[PDB]
């Protein structure tokens, strides 16, 4: 029972995903480090949050 303050849609049981703690969407992925915008339903979640593959892409 919460509202994804990313896109702006309330959710609790749908396309939401568990970011090891925080509720998100399969597109509302916001990197915990580079804060970059990460769309699409494909990324990674860890460290109690969710990180972007774009980070591990830089190296
Ligand atoms: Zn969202
Ligand atoms: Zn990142």
């Amino acid at each position: 029972a919460e509202k994804c303050s990313r896109c702006g849609d309330s959710v609790y049981a749908a396309e939401k995903v568990i970011g090891a703690g925080k509720p998100w969407h399969k597109n509302c992925f916001r990197c915990a480090k580079c804060g970059k915008s990460l769309e699409s339903t494909t990324l990674t979640e860890k460290e109690g949050e969710i990180y972007c593959k774009g980070c591990y892409a830089k190296n």
